Order: C-alpha cells, then structure tokens, then sequence
C-alpha cells in the first residue's frame, strides 16, 4: 500500500541489481537507522526484490540511564550494497517528505541463507 | 531471568572485553541465526555488557516460493574485531559446555560507518 511508490523508485533505480544471480552468496547488507519506525517499515517493505531483501524493523541497544529502530537490507554483492545506500539517499533528496535515515554498509564473513 | 546462568558464563569468559574501552567505536558485531527463537532470546538477554550489546531477536527474509524454516537471528554488537571473535567463541563454548542449547550458526560482522551506541 503506502510503501508502493518508494518501491517503484528503487525498482528502476537498481535496474539490473534487483534481479538475483543464483551464484552470489548473501554476504553484504545496508543498515538504516532512525527514530521514526514507520518510516523504516515502509523502507523495509520497499526493498523487496530478488536481489535485494530487507529484513523486518528492529532496534539497537541503548543504555536506559529515545529508541533507535533499524532495518537491515541484504544484498548479493558489495557493489549492490552501495547502490542501495545511494538508492535511499536519492529518494531522500528526491522526495522532501521522507525523513533522513542514517545508514552504513555491512560486511559479513560467512554467507547467509537468504535463498537455496 | 532464565538467561542468568548463560549471562554469568559470558561474564567471566569475556573478562575485560566486557568493559568499554571508551575510545573504541562500534564497527563490528556477530550475527547468530537459527530456527528456535527463544534460544536466541535467551542469548540476547545474556549478552548485555558495557563492551558487548545484543539487539533484540529478528528474522532474515525468505522468498515466497522457497519452503523455509522461518529462521530468526540476533545481532551482537561489539567494540572491535578482537571482541567480535571472542563473542563467537564464547557462545560456541556454551554450546559445547551445555548440550541442551541448540547449535547456532553465526558470522562476524563488519560495518563501514560506526553506529551510535554509548
Ligand atoms: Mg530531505
């Protein structure tokens, strides 16, 4: 529903990257974090392609003595991950509505079983 | 509460790596993933030190067509790559120590930018 235009933006932005190469192992990702969770929720729903899959929204730990929500985006190759980092950054500049998420590229040693 | 014995195992195991070393930035972590949430929950509650902080349990995606176990995971954020591997060992010790605990797969994590954890 609400995350739909954002989805199409990434759809043509990522281009070839969205399609999945069965050989590549899921070893990199992009973590987005902000204070407004529903924004991340729409980001999570938007980044759903064969080649780029976002996990659900969750938190980072903070010592109690404001919650920080985050969403992890998993991508087949390091090249793609940077692209996702740009993709959102473009949307943020493109659409003034969208809040400004901080982010960081993620590097896994051992691959993950996203598929097969 | 139920993850008290597990917490104390790590408390002594990690030793000084549990401390802050405040100069350090958080750019490393360890992702644990398996098919049993509540084991990961207990892990998450156990890993809670000044130098090692675990996020809550979450999932990894799967595609609609794929038959899947609905695997869950927890991130364990750290000071340095030094602590991150130690974390990986710490859990493996507990897994070999206590046969009860299901054997989680895991992976050391590396971040580009530091995360806001202080
Ligand atoms: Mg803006």
């Amino acid at each position: 529903a609400k995350a739909r235009p954002q989805h199409i933006f990434y759809r043509r932005f990522l281009g070839k990257d969205g399609r999945r190469d069965p050989k590549c192992q899921w070893k990199f990702a992009v973590i987005f974090w902000g204070n407004d969770p529903y924004g991340l929720k729409k980001l999570s729903q938007a980044f759903q392609f064969g080649g780029v899959k976002a996990g659900p929204v969750s938190c980072l730990p903070h010592p109690g003595p404001p919650i920080t929500y985050c969403v992890y985006v998993y991508c087949q190759n390091k090249d793609t991950s940077k692209k996702v980092q740009m993709a959102r950054l473009a949307w943020e500049a493109s659409h003034p509505l969208a809040g400004n998420l901080q982010s960081s590229i993620v590097k896994f040693k051992k691959p993950l079983p996203l598929t097969q």
